[PDB]
Protein backbone atom coordinates (compact mmCIF):
# COMPACT_ATOMS: atom_id res chain seq x y z
CA UNK A 1 0.00 0.00 0.00
CA UNK A 2 1.34 3.56 0.78
CA UNK A 3 3.78 4.77 3.23
CA UNK A 4 3.61 8.21 4.10
CA UNK A 5 6.81 10.36 4.84
CA UNK A 6 7.18 13.71 6.79
CA UNK A 7 10.07 16.44 5.72
CA UNK A 8 11.14 18.81 9.16
CA UNK A 9 12.82 22.26 9.03
CA UNK A 10 16.82 21.73 8.96
CA UNK A 11 19.66 23.35 10.09
CA UNK A 12 22.42 23.54 7.41
CA UNK A 13 22.68 20.59 4.58
CA UNK A 14 26.96 19.60 4.29
CA UNK A 15 28.94 16.99 3.30
CA UNK A 16 30.05 15.18 -0.41
CA UNK A 17 28.14 12.51 -1.88
CA UNK A 18 28.19 10.57 -5.26
CA UNK A 19 24.59 10.67 -7.21
CA UNK A 20 23.03 7.69 -7.95
CA UNK A 21 23.70 6.74 -12.40
CA UNK A 22 21.15 8.38 -14.79
CA UNK A 23 18.27 6.38 -15.59
CA UNK A 24 17.93 7.07 -19.13
CA UNK A 25 21.62 5.60 -19.90
CA UNK A 26 20.75 2.91 -17.50
CA UNK A 27 17.89 1.83 -19.34
CA UNK A 28 19.29 2.47 -22.52
CA UNK A 29 22.30 0.04 -21.52
CA UNK A 30 20.66 -3.00 -20.82
CA UNK A 31 18.79 -2.37 -24.35
CA UNK A 32 21.68 -2.11 -26.64
CA UNK A 33 23.35 -4.48 -24.30
CA UNK A 34 20.88 -6.83 -24.40
CA UNK A 35 20.45 -6.34 -28.63
CA UNK A 36 24.18 -6.40 -29.49
CA UNK A 37 26.49 -8.57 -30.61
CA UNK A 38 28.95 -10.05 -28.05
CA UNK A 39 29.80 -8.64 -24.64
CA UNK A 40 28.88 -5.33 -22.68
CA UNK A 41 29.87 -4.26 -19.86
CA UNK A 42 28.67 -1.35 -17.26
CA UNK A 43 29.92 0.14 -14.67
CA UNK A 44 27.93 3.03 -12.63
CA UNK A 45 24.17 1.22 -13.12
CA UNK A 46 21.47 2.81 -11.38
CA UNK A 47 19.44 -0.24 -10.23
CA UNK A 48 16.25 1.46 -9.49
CA UNK A 49 13.14 -0.63 -9.85
CA UNK A 50 12.79 1.09 -13.72
CA UNK A 51 16.01 -0.10 -14.53
CA UNK A 52 15.79 -3.52 -12.98
CA UNK A 53 12.28 -4.37 -15.13
CA UNK A 54 13.87 -3.48 -18.63
CA UNK A 55 16.62 -6.03 -17.94
CA UNK A 56 14.05 -8.30 -16.61
CA UNK A 57 12.12 -7.53 -20.10
CA UNK A 58 15.90 -8.50 -21.93
CA UNK A 59 16.62 -11.58 -20.28
CA UNK A 60 12.79 -12.33 -21.23
CA UNK A 61 13.88 -12.21 -25.05
CA UNK A 62 16.99 -13.98 -25.04
CA UNK A 63 19.85 -11.74 -23.09
CA UNK A 64 21.68 -12.41 -20.30
CA UNK A 65 22.48 -10.23 -17.73
CA UNK A 66 24.83 -10.98 -14.36
CA UNK A 67 25.99 -8.46 -11.85
CA UNK A 68 30.25 -9.44 -11.34
CA UNK A 69 30.96 -7.11 -8.26
CA UNK A 70 30.07 -3.82 -9.41
CA UNK A 71 29.97 -4.64 -13.25
CA UNK A 72 26.81 -5.56 -15.26
CA UNK A 73 27.98 -7.94 -17.83
CA UNK A 74 25.73 -8.92 -20.75
CA UNK A 75 25.96 -11.04 -23.49
CA UNK A 76 23.81 -9.74 -26.33
CA UNK A 77 21.34 -11.70 -28.85
CA UNK A 78 23.05 -9.64 -31.68
CA UNK A 79 20.77 -7.22 -33.93
CA UNK A 80 17.89 -9.19 -35.23
CA UNK A 81 18.54 -11.77 -33.16
CA UNK A 82 16.01 -10.86 -30.24
CA UNK A 83 13.66 -14.09 -29.06
CA UNK A 84 9.54 -14.08 -28.45
CA UNK A 85 8.66 -13.66 -25.03
CA UNK A 86 6.48 -16.00 -23.25
CA UNK A 87 4.82 -14.08 -20.80
CA UNK A 88 3.80 -10.19 -20.98
CA UNK A 89 7.15 -7.71 -20.56
CA UNK A 90 5.63 -6.03 -17.07
CA UNK A 91 7.43 -2.28 -16.85
CA UNK A 92 6.10 -1.50 -13.65
CA UNK A 93 6.30 2.38 -13.51
CA UNK A 94 8.47 2.86 -16.48
CA UNK A 95 7.61 4.24 -19.40
CA UNK A 96 11.21 4.99 -21.01
CA UNK A 97 11.12 1.31 -20.93
CA UNK A 98 7.89 0.31 -21.98
CA UNK A 99 8.03 3.04 -25.09
CA UNK A 100 11.41 2.07 -26.08
CA UNK A 101 10.83 -1.40 -26.36
CA UNK A 102 7.48 -0.87 -28.00
CA UNK A 103 9.66 -0.08 -30.84
CA UNK A 104 12.01 -2.28 -30.93
CA UNK A 105 10.62 -5.54 -30.67
CA UNK A 106 7.45 -4.28 -32.33
CA UNK A 107 8.70 -4.61 -35.20
CA UNK A 108 9.49 -8.61 -35.06
CA UNK A 109 7.06 -11.12 -36.13
CA UNK A 110 6.05 -12.23 -33.44
CA UNK A 111 3.45 -11.31 -30.64
CA UNK A 112 4.84 -9.57 -27.82
CA UNK A 113 2.59 -7.99 -24.25
CA UNK A 114 3.27 -4.93 -22.64
CA UNK A 115 1.77 -4.23 -19.13
CA UNK A 116 2.47 -1.87 -16.15
CA UNK A 117 1.65 -0.53 -12.72
CA UNK A 118 -1.64 1.38 -12.06
CA UNK A 119 -0.08 5.02 -13.10
CA UNK A 120 1.78 3.49 -16.68
CA UNK A 121 -1.61 2.10 -17.69
CA UNK A 122 -2.97 5.81 -17.71
CA UNK A 123 -0.33 7.15 -19.67
CA UNK A 124 -0.66 7.26 -23.44
CA UNK A 125 1.13 4.73 -26.01
CA UNK A 126 -0.69 6.99 -28.87
CA UNK A 127 2.34 8.99 -29.88
CA UNK A 128 4.63 5.26 -30.31
CA UNK A 129 1.87 2.97 -31.60
CA UNK A 130 1.28 5.38 -34.83
CA UNK A 131 4.54 5.32 -36.43
CA UNK A 132 4.84 1.43 -35.72
CA UNK A 133 1.31 1.48 -37.69
CA UNK A 134 3.27 3.44 -40.54
CA UNK A 135 6.27 0.76 -40.29
CA UNK A 136 3.78 -2.34 -40.51
CA UNK A 137 3.13 -3.45 -36.76
CA UNK A 138 -0.38 -4.31 -35.85
CA UNK A 139 -1.44 -3.03 -32.88
CA UNK A 140 -4.04 -4.19 -30.02
CA UNK A 141 -4.38 -1.90 -27.28
CA UNK A 142 -7.18 -0.25 -25.07
CA UNK A 143 -9.02 2.48 -25.58
CA UNK A 144 -7.41 5.67 -26.02
CA UNK A 145 -4.30 3.73 -26.82
CA UNK A 146 -3.33 2.69 -23.69
CA UNK A 147 -1.93 -0.45 -21.92
CA UNK A 148 -2.45 -3.70 -21.91
CA UNK A 149 -1.08 -3.54 -25.42
CA UNK A 150 -0.36 -6.17 -27.58
CA UNK A 151 2.01 -5.91 -31.21
CA UNK A 152 2.91 -7.70 -33.79
CA UNK A 153 5.54 -7.23 -36.33
CA UNK A 154 5.27 -7.55 -40.47
CA UNK A 155 7.55 -10.24 -41.97
CA UNK A 156 9.42 -7.33 -43.46
CA UNK A 157 8.96 -4.02 -41.44
CA UNK A 158 8.62 -0.36 -43.55
CA UNK A 159 11.24 2.08 -42.87
CA UNK A 160 9.81 5.82 -42.65
CA UNK A 161 10.81 9.30 -42.40
CA UNK A 162 9.06 10.72 -39.19
CA UNK A 163 8.48 13.98 -38.05
CA UNK A 164 8.05 13.50 -33.86
CA UNK A 165 5.18 16.18 -33.56
CA UNK A 166 6.08 17.13 -29.40
CA UNK A 167 9.53 17.26 -27.82
CA UNK A 168 9.70 13.62 -26.83
CA UNK A 169 12.91 11.49 -27.04
CA UNK A 170 10.89 8.51 -26.22
CA UNK A 171 9.01 8.84 -29.23
CA UNK A 172 12.44 9.66 -31.41
CA UNK A 173 14.20 6.72 -29.60
CA UNK A 174 11.10 4.33 -30.10
CA UNK A 175 11.57 4.94 -33.90
CA UNK A 176 15.10 4.98 -34.22
CA UNK A 177 15.21 1.09 -32.06
CA UNK A 178 12.14 0.18 -34.93
CA UNK A 179 14.75 1.29 -37.64
CA UNK A 180 17.42 -1.17 -36.38
CA UNK A 181 15.50 -4.54 -37.75
CA UNK A 182 13.87 -2.49 -40.82
CA UNK A 183 15.88 -2.52 -43.70
CA UNK A 184 16.63 0.68 -45.63
CA UNK A 185 16.81 3.78 -44.25
CA UNK A 186 14.62 5.04 -41.46
CA UNK A 187 14.57 8.78 -40.70
CA UNK A 188 13.29 10.87 -37.40
CA UNK A 189 13.26 14.69 -37.88
CA UNK A 190 13.55 16.52 -34.13
CA UNK A 191 12.30 20.25 -34.59
CA UNK A 192 13.47 20.93 -31.31
CA UNK A 193 16.24 18.82 -29.59
CA UNK A 194 15.27 16.31 -27.06
CA UNK A 195 17.69 14.28 -24.86
CA UNK A 196 20.47 12.27 -27.61
CA UNK A 197 21.37 9.26 -25.30
CA UNK A 198 19.61 7.06 -27.93
CA UNK A 199 22.16 8.56 -30.97
CA UNK A 200 25.09 8.76 -29.38
CA UNK A 201 25.10 5.46 -27.28
CA UNK A 202 23.56 3.72 -31.16
CA UNK A 203 26.99 5.35 -32.67
CA UNK A 204 28.84 4.29 -30.19
CA UNK A 205 27.82 0.34 -30.18
CA UNK A 206 28.76 1.10 -34.19
CA UNK A 207 25.60 2.16 -35.59
CA UNK A 208 25.54 3.71 -38.98
CA UNK A 209 24.08 6.82 -37.47
CA UNK A 210 23.92 10.33 -38.45
CA UNK A 211 22.50 13.33 -36.92
CA UNK A 212 22.77 16.78 -39.33
CA UNK A 213 21.72 19.89 -37.14
CA UNK A 214 20.09 22.89 -39.48
CA UNK A 215 21.21 26.24 -38.55
CA UNK A 216 17.62 26.68 -37.57
CA UNK A 217 18.09 23.86 -35.16
CA UNK A 218 16.20 21.35 -36.73
CA UNK A 219 17.43 17.62 -36.24
CA UNK A 220 17.41 15.30 -39.05
CA UNK A 221 18.35 11.95 -37.76
CA UNK A 222 19.44 8.89 -40.22
CA UNK A 223 20.10 5.20 -39.56
CA UNK A 224 20.61 2.42 -41.56
CA UNK A 225 18.63 -0.67 -40.52
CA UNK A 226 19.90 -4.18 -40.24
CA UNK A 227 23.55 -3.58 -39.22
CA UNK A 228 25.98 -4.73 -36.58
CA UNK A 229 26.10 -3.98 -33.04
CA UNK A 230 28.90 -4.73 -31.38
CA UNK A 231 29.19 -4.77 -27.30
CA UNK A 232 30.67 -1.96 -25.63
CA UNK A 233 32.13 -1.22 -22.01
CA UNK A 234 29.97 1.63 -20.67
CA UNK A 235 30.44 3.94 -17.89
CA UNK A 236 27.24 5.68 -16.70
CA UNK A 237 27.52 9.32 -15.47
CA UNK A 238 25.42 10.49 -12.57
CA UNK A 239 21.85 11.02 -13.30
CA UNK A 240 21.17 15.43 -13.01
CA UNK A 241 17.67 14.55 -12.28
CA UNK A 242 18.37 12.90 -9.17
CA UNK A 243 21.15 15.48 -8.77
CA UNK A 244 18.50 18.47 -8.84
CA UNK A 245 16.69 17.23 -5.28
CA UNK A 246 19.78 17.44 -2.99
CA UNK A 247 21.08 20.70 -4.84
CA UNK A 248 18.07 22.67 -4.84
CA UNK A 249 17.62 21.64 -0.72
CA UNK A 250 21.30 23.27 -0.16
CA UNK A 251 20.33 26.44 -1.82
CA UNK A 252 17.24 26.75 -0.14
CA UNK A 253 18.21 25.66 3.78
CA UNK A 254 20.06 28.29 5.41
CA UNK A 255 23.63 27.30 6.35
CA UNK A 256 24.26 24.60 3.73
CA UNK A 257 27.33 23.33 1.13
CA UNK A 258 26.70 20.21 -0.62
CA UNK A 259 29.32 19.23 -3.38
CA UNK A 260 27.43 16.47 -5.75
CA UNK A 261 30.17 14.08 -8.00
CA UNK A 262 30.34 13.17 -11.35
CA UNK A 263 26.98 14.39 -12.33
CA UNK A 264 25.76 14.14 -16.54
CA UNK A 265 26.70 17.87 -17.92
CA UNK A 266 25.13 17.07 -21.30
CA UNK A 267 22.99 20.29 -21.94
CA UNK A 268 19.61 18.68 -23.01
CA UNK A 269 19.98 17.49 -19.23
CA UNK A 270 20.81 21.02 -17.62
CA UNK A 271 17.84 23.28 -18.14
CA UNK A 272 16.82 23.43 -14.17
CA UNK A 273 20.78 24.52 -13.24
CA UNK A 274 20.96 27.61 -15.96
CA UNK A 275 17.24 28.77 -14.87
CA UNK A 276 18.46 28.30 -11.01
CA UNK A 277 21.48 30.65 -11.81
CA UNK A 278 19.58 33.20 -13.42
CA UNK A 279 17.56 33.08 -10.21
CA UNK A 280 21.13 33.60 -8.38
CA UNK A 281 22.07 30.23 -7.71
CA UNK A 282 25.55 29.72 -6.07
CA UNK A 283 26.09 26.60 -7.93
CA UNK A 284 29.89 25.77 -9.09
CA UNK A 285 30.89 23.77 -11.80
CA UNK A 286 34.18 21.61 -11.04
CA UNK A 287 36.61 20.00 -13.03
CA UNK A 288 34.37 19.33 -16.03
CA UNK A 289 35.79 16.58 -17.70
CA UNK A 290 34.50 13.35 -20.26
CA UNK A 291 33.60 10.43 -18.63
CA UNK A 292 32.07 7.10 -20.52
CA UNK A 293 31.53 9.62 -23.66
CA UNK A 294 29.79 12.06 -21.63
CA UNK A 295 30.42 15.52 -20.62
CA UNK A 296 30.56 15.27 -16.32
CA UNK A 297 31.44 17.81 -13.39
CA UNK A 298 30.92 17.74 -9.99
CA UNK A 299 28.80 20.43 -8.28
CA UNK A 300 29.52 22.61 -5.09
CA UNK A 301 26.34 24.35 -3.99
CA UNK A 302 26.25 26.65 -1.28
CA UNK A 303 22.68 28.75 0.20
CA UNK A 304 21.34 31.42 -2.05
CA UNK A 305 18.92 33.91 -2.15
CA UNK A 306 16.48 33.66 -5.02
CA UNK A 307 14.56 35.73 -7.29
CA UNK A 308 11.88 34.88 -9.44
CA UNK A 309 12.53 34.55 -13.12
CA UNK A 310 10.63 33.66 -16.58
CA UNK A 311 10.90 30.33 -17.69
CA UNK A 312 10.75 30.12 -21.89
CA UNK A 313 8.49 27.54 -23.46
CA UNK A 314 11.81 26.30 -25.28
CA UNK A 315 13.97 25.66 -23.06
CA UNK A 316 11.32 22.85 -21.27
CA UNK A 317 12.45 19.58 -23.27
CA UNK A 318 16.25 20.68 -21.36
CA UNK A 319 14.70 20.24 -17.85
CA UNK A 320 10.97 18.82 -18.44
CA UNK A 321 11.12 15.99 -15.30
CA UNK A 322 12.66 18.87 -12.80
CA UNK A 323 9.43 21.33 -12.81
CA UNK A 324 8.39 19.68 -10.04
CA UNK A 325 11.57 20.83 -7.60
CA UNK A 326 11.84 24.08 -9.68
CA UNK A 327 8.49 25.15 -8.87
CA UNK A 328 9.50 24.13 -5.00
CA UNK A 329 12.43 26.64 -5.17
CA UNK A 330 10.57 29.30 -6.40
CA UNK A 331 7.86 29.27 -4.01
CA UNK A 332 11.16 30.34 -1.66
CA UNK A 333 12.09 33.23 -4.14
CA UNK A 334 11.17 36.54 -4.16
CA UNK A 335 8.62 37.91 -6.44
CA UNK A 336 7.01 35.60 -9.42
CA UNK A 337 8.21 32.89 -11.14
CA UNK A 338 6.30 32.06 -14.65
CA UNK A 339 6.49 28.92 -16.50
CA UNK A 340 5.14 28.18 -19.77
CA UNK A 341 5.23 25.20 -22.71
CA UNK A 342 4.14 22.68 -19.58
CA UNK A 343 1.32 20.49 -21.64
CA UNK A 344 3.91 17.85 -21.61
CA UNK A 345 3.49 17.54 -17.66
CA UNK A 346 0.20 16.31 -18.03
CA UNK A 347 1.15 12.65 -19.36
CA UNK A 348 3.69 11.91 -17.17
CA UNK A 349 3.77 9.69 -13.89
CA UNK A 350 1.44 11.59 -12.55
CA UNK A 351 -0.39 15.17 -14.39
CA UNK A 352 2.89 16.88 -12.76
CA UNK A 353 1.69 20.39 -13.55
CA UNK A 354 -1.73 19.29 -11.47
CA UNK A 355 -0.20 17.48 -8.61
CA UNK A 356 2.46 19.99 -8.15
CA UNK A 357 0.09 23.25 -7.91
CA UNK A 358 -2.39 21.31 -5.75
CA UNK A 359 0.44 20.26 -3.47
CA UNK A 360 1.85 24.09 -3.23
CA UNK A 361 -1.30 25.30 -2.30
CA UNK A 362 -1.99 22.62 0.24
CA UNK A 363 1.29 23.78 1.98
CA UNK A 364 0.43 27.57 1.88
CA UNK A 365 1.95 28.71 -1.35
CA UNK A 366 0.60 31.45 -3.71
CA UNK A 367 0.48 29.80 -7.05
CA UNK A 368 -1.94 30.19 -10.47
CA UNK A 369 -2.41 26.80 -12.49
CA UNK A 370 -2.79 27.48 -16.38
CA UNK A 371 -3.68 24.66 -18.98
CA UNK A 372 -0.12 25.03 -19.74
CA UNK A 373 1.37 27.47 -17.72
CA UNK A 374 2.09 27.69 -13.74
CA UNK A 375 2.92 31.13 -11.52
CA UNK A 376 4.76 31.29 -7.90
CA UNK A 377 5.28 33.92 -6.33
CA UNK A 378 7.21 33.28 -2.91
CA UNK A 379 8.29 33.77 0.10
CA UNK A 380 11.88 33.75 0.98
CA UNK A 381 11.62 33.28 4.96
CA UNK A 382 9.21 30.33 4.64
CA UNK A 383 6.67 31.50 7.18
CA UNK A 384 2.98 30.50 6.69
CA UNK A 385 4.50 27.71 4.70
CA UNK A 386 4.10 24.07 4.90
CA UNK A 387 0.78 22.04 6.34
CA UNK A 388 1.20 22.43 10.58
CA UNK A 389 -1.94 20.04 10.75
CA UNK A 390 -0.26 17.03 8.80
CA UNK A 391 -1.75 17.05 5.72
CA UNK A 392 -0.50 14.81 3.30
CA UNK A 393 0.63 16.14 -0.66
CA UNK A 394 -0.97 13.66 -3.03
CA UNK A 395 1.65 12.02 -5.43
CA UNK A 396 -0.43 10.35 -7.49
CA UNK A 397 1.65 7.67 -7.74
CA UNK A 398 4.67 10.07 -8.86
CA UNK A 399 8.22 9.72 -6.79
CA UNK A 400 9.39 12.67 -8.23
CA UNK A 401 6.10 14.74 -6.65
CA UNK A 402 6.98 12.83 -3.52
CA UNK A 403 11.01 13.54 -3.63
CA UNK A 404 10.05 17.53 -4.73
CA UNK A 405 7.75 17.71 -1.54
CA UNK A 406 10.15 16.09 1.07
CA UNK A 407 12.32 19.20 0.08
CA UNK A 408 10.27 21.68 0.89
CA UNK A 409 9.57 20.53 4.38
CA UNK A 410 13.19 21.21 5.44
CA UNK A 411 12.53 24.64 3.97
CA UNK A 412 8.98 25.41 5.38
CA UNK A 413 8.30 27.14 8.76
CA UNK A 414 5.65 24.03 9.05
CA UNK A 415 6.51 20.58 8.08
CA UNK A 416 5.52 18.97 4.81
CA UNK A 417 4.03 15.25 4.03
CA UNK A 418 3.42 12.78 1.27
CA UNK A 419 0.76 10.90 1.19
CA UNK A 420 3.37 7.86 0.01
CA UNK A 421 7.01 7.65 -0.54
CA UNK A 422 7.11 3.63 -1.87
CA UNK A 423 7.49 5.04 -5.35
CA UNK A 424 10.65 6.92 -5.09
CA UNK A 425 12.88 3.46 -5.10
CA UNK A 426 12.26 3.68 -9.34
CA UNK A 427 14.89 5.97 -9.74
CA UNK A 428 16.74 6.85 -6.81
CA UNK A 429 16.21 4.35 -3.94
CA UNK A 430 19.23 6.13 -2.33
CA UNK A 431 17.18 9.58 -1.54
CA UNK A 432 16.33 8.86 2.17
CA UNK A 433 19.69 7.71 3.30
CA UNK A 434 21.85 9.82 0.80
CA UNK A 435 19.58 13.11 2.36
CA UNK A 436 19.69 11.84 6.04
CA UNK A 437 23.51 11.71 5.34
CA UNK A 438 23.62 15.75 4.73
CA UNK A 439 21.56 16.22 7.59
CA UNK A 440 18.00 15.99 6.28
CA UNK A 441 15.21 14.73 8.76
CA UNK A 442 12.62 13.22 6.80
CA UNK A 443 10.37 11.05 8.88
CA UNK A 444 9.13 7.73 7.27
CA UNK A 445 5.71 6.83 8.85
O1 LIG B 1 13.91 8.82 -22.86
C1 LIG B 1 14.04 9.00 -21.65
O2 LIG B 1 14.86 8.44 -20.94
C2 LIG B 1 13.06 9.97 -21.01
C3 LIG B 1 12.47 11.00 -21.86
C4 LIG B 1 11.45 11.97 -21.23
O3 LIG B 1 10.01 11.67 -21.67
P1 LIG B 1 9.34 12.28 -23.05
O4 LIG B 1 9.99 11.57 -24.25
O5 LIG B 1 7.88 11.80 -23.00
O6 LIG B 1 9.65 13.81 -22.95
C5 LIG B 1 11.50 12.03 -19.64
O7 LIG B 1 10.42 12.91 -19.27
C6 LIG B 1 11.43 10.61 -19.03
O8 LIG B 1 11.44 10.68 -17.58
C7 LIG B 1 10.33 10.25 -16.71
O9 LIG B 1 10.51 8.90 -17.28
P2 LIG B 1 9.59 7.58 -16.86
O10 LIG B 1 8.15 7.83 -17.21
O11 LIG B 1 9.72 7.36 -15.37
O12 LIG B 1 10.11 6.35 -17.66
C8 LIG B 1 10.79 10.57 -15.31
O13 LIG B 1 11.74 9.79 -14.93
O14 LIG B 1 10.31 11.44 -14.61
C9 LIG B 1 8.93 10.86 -17.06
F1 LIG B 1 8.58 10.55 -18.27
F2 LIG B 1 8.07 10.38 -16.22
C10 LIG B 1 12.73 9.83 -19.55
Amino acid sequence: SSRPATARKSSGLSGTVRIPGDKSISHRSFMFGGLASGETRITGLLEGEDVINTGKAMQAMGARIRKEGDTWIIDGVGNGGLLAPEAPLDFGNAATGCRLTMGLVGVYDFDSTFIGDASLTKRPMGRVLNPLREMGVQVKSEDGDRLPVTLRGPKTPTPITYRVPMASAQVKSAVLLAGLNTPGITTVIEPIMTRDHTEKMLQGFGANLTVETDADGVRTIRLEGRGKLTGQVIDVPGDPSSTAFPLVAALLVPGSDVTILNVLMNPTRTGLILTLQEMGADIEVINPRLAGGEDVADLRVRSSTLKGVTVPEDRAPSMIDEYPILAVAAAFAEGATVMNGLEELRVKESDRLSAVANGLKLNGVDCDEGETSLVVRGRPDGKGLGNASGAAVATHLDHRIAMSFLVMGLVSENPVTVDDATMIATSFPEFMDLMAGLGAKIELS
